């Protein structure tokens, strides 16, 4: 769904971002999206933040999350769409 180049982008999270990765048990400044994308699973993950049966629908409006992407809940099928929104919480790098 997104190309290995960009997937391999350099990123430097702004500080919420940072703050809900390092809660995770990230250990840098930068990362690539790649990266980035690891430690948000891991933040869903062990949140509970997933529907029970349909285990790739996420409910976020309970939660820091839902405020860093502007919305309650979405779907982890629909790749481009969540990338759009961590672009919103992070500067690219390289
Ligand atoms: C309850 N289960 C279904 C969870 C299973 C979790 N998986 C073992 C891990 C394997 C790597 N994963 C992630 O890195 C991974 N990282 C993510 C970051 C965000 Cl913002 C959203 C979803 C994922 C996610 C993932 C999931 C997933 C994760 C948690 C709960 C439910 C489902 N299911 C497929 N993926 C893969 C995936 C979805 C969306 C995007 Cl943009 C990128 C990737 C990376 O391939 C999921
Ligand atoms: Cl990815
Ligand atoms: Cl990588
Ligand atoms: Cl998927």
């Amino acid at each position: 769904q997104i190309p290995a180049s960009e997937q391999e982008t350099l990123v430097r999270p702004k500080p919420l971002l940072l703050k809900l990765l390092k809660s995770v048990g990230a250990q840098k400044d930068t990362y690539t999206m790649k990266e980035v994308l690891f430690y948000l699973g891991q933040y869903i993950m062990t949140k509970r933040l997933y529907d029970e049966k349909q285990q790739h629908i996420v409910y976020c409006s309970n939660d820091l999350l839902g405020d860093l992407f502007g919305v309650p809940s979405f779907s982890v099928k629909e790749h481009r769409k969540i990338y759009t929104m961590i672009y919103r919480n992070l500067v690219v790098v390289n």
